[PDB]
């Protein structure tokens, strides 16, 4: 028997088999199943993922809330109900890992770069759980923010390399009024830190406009903006091609930055068109 | 989609071709059965095919791919037997409707990039000296499952450790396929079917009955306990000219981090000249 599913309401499932059976039943009814993976503590950046999913005609939206051990609940659910989301998938760690940590996904060597410097197993955790959610839910499209750009690229590698049939959709970063990318970590910044933190996005938009004068100009403009900020310890500032290989001499790229303010690590990135 | 002719063998090399045919067949009600192979087909493989065929309304996909990722060496990949003409002929005789024969480039356009890391079972038994072998196997099997999206996938008990690892892949990644293990098909004297038996000369083929003889002796000895079962098998292997044993191990049925209770699996690997042969059997201890 298919688990209970009430159309137009928020249906919450905590068992992977339940959400798997309801998703498969809905697919058979002529719905397109959209998956929005999250770790809860939802903010407007997560809601942009939800809204992008909802606009696909025929969509049913599944939002998973799972804190990976390997990479309020009531508040989150209320936010999803207010968005018209019909399915939330809220499994326990033991439901996700009933045999513990066993077969995992090994990322390619991109996972050791950039964010993988301080956290060399983070992406193996992310890709393992993303793979599992994709198999449980079997969505037609899966939605991820561009803010975690290296994650997004590695996800696309997973999908290509394991021949997954899902479409991966990147959704542009949602930003505070001064450009700071949204994050639950922003609230930990004191006022001097929060003022300094706008240097990340300001550096990146300066670089994207400087880029008519070429790659070096784009990088030097971003470095000058970051150098104008106090208490911003830059971990990296890298211009790469769109798939995070070496930047080509012109054309399309991506500029990524990460920095520590006090004990809080912030990331941002932007599209760059060289010349 | 490309062309699909029922009651005929349709051969697709392009992953996208077999994926589109598979999805179209599933959409019309047929259940899709996958039998992954490395070619060089013998009656062991045909038993998997026959098991697949008997599932009602099934369409059978047999894949043939010598997977370079599960080979290290040392020339093992180049030496693997390739008999493509006979393979497709056998499949036509068995009434299989789909053969999937992808190229290396189609499977690995980016080389080795994201891969499957098996659990600790992969570092034991066959994996002890070949620590990357089962990562190769699981990577290729995951890709085939995603390409074909079968309802059921068929593997031999012959390669028992592989089968157990594929059940772990399926469970651990929440794959929506059922894994069917098919019992080992044997020559009249007991020798397990294998695409390596072709490398046994007459003397080695005669000597090689010792593996199956040892294992069935142990299974019967096992009414007297584990030591009795192991010592019976060791005796038979010891009496065999030119069999060099690499391991003889009695484990729990899942080969995992748990001791033997009542039900076990006894596994052997041995070398006859340069030919390495495997076999295994169910063991029931005592009562
Ligand atoms: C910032 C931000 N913008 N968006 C679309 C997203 S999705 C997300 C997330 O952590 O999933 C963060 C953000
Ligand atoms: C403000 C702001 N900061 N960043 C990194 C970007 S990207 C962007 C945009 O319109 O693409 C606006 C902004
Ligand atoms: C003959 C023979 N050798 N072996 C290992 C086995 S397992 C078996 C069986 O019928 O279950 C028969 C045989």
């Amino acid at each position: 028997a298919i688990p209970a599913f009430h159309p137009g309401e928020l249906n919450v499932y905590s068992a992977p088999g339940d959400v798997a059976d309801v998703s498969r039943a809905l697919r058979l009814t002529g719905r397109r199943v959209m998956l929005v993976p999250t770790m809860g503590a939802l903010h407007e950046g997560h809601l942009a993922l939800v809204r992008a999913a909802k606009r696909v005609p025929g969509s049913v939206v599944v939002v998973s809330i799972f804190v990976n051990p390997m990479q309020t609940p009531d508040d989150d659910l209320a936010q999803l109900r207010a968005e018209g989301v019909e399915i939330a998938f809220t499994p326990t760690t033991a439901a996700m890992y009933p045999d513990g940590l066993r077969t995992t996904v090994q990322p390619g060597p991109l996972a050791a770069e950039l964010e993988g410097g301080p956290r060399p197993t983070h992406f193996a955790g992310v890709l393992t759980v993303v793979l599992k959610l994709l198999q449980i839910v079997r969505p037609d499209r899966v939605f991820f923010g561009e803010k975690d750009y290296q994650q997004l690229v590695l996800i696309r590698q997973l999908v290509a390399d394991f021949n997954l049939d899902v479409a991966v959709v990147g959704v542009p970063t949602v930003r505070e009024a001064d450009g700071l990318a949204m994050s639950s970590r922003n609230r930990y910044l004191d006022p001097a830190q929060r003022a300094a933190a706008v240097a990340l996005s300001a550096a990146l938009t300066a670089a994207a406009h400087a880029a008519t004068a070429g790659a070096q100009a784009a990088l030097d403009a971003a470095r000058a903006v970051l150098d104008a900020a106090p208490g911003v310890a830059v971990d990296y500032l890298e211009l790469r091609d769109i798939g995070l290989g070496p930047m080509p001499l012109n054309g399309s790229g991506r500029l990524l930055v990460a920095a520590r303010l006090g004990t809080t690590r912030l990331l941002d990135n932007i599209a760059i068109e060289i010349g």
